[PDB]
């Protein structure tokens, strides 16, 4: 369903602050619920997963800056900027991880 280019928008960014009130009414966010970020580039966050072939949830071994959205209630489509350092938890497959399983730990 999702590929590697989705999950760069969703969970890869190339800034701290990122622009959610303009992308959340776009085609890809299509107005979320929320959505989490990290500070990284794509070639050592995707090495990690340089070997996965099928479906598996990995963990980051290393904590990254995670610049996350939250559409806050009672508003018409409005996210609300929250930074913090972890790991994540995410389904990769053909080196690629496209899905996000959790935060810190995987249920």
């Amino acid at each position: 369903m999702q590929d590697w280019a989705t999950f760069k928008k969703k969970h890869l960014t190339d800034t701290w602050d990122v622009d959610c009130d303009n992308l959340m009414p776009t085609s890809l966010f299509d107005c979320k619920d929320k959505n989490t970020f990290i500070y990284s580039l794509p070639g050592p966050v995707k090495a990690l997963c340089r070997g996965v072939i099928f479906s598996a949830d990995v963990l980051s071994n290393s904590e990254f800056y995670l610049a996350e959205c939250n559409v806050k209630p009672r508003k018409p489509c409005k996210y609300k900027l929250k930074k913090s350092s972890n790991r994540i938890c995410i389904r990769c497959e053909h080196e690629l991880p496209v899905h996000f399983a959790g935060v810190g730990i995987c249920p």
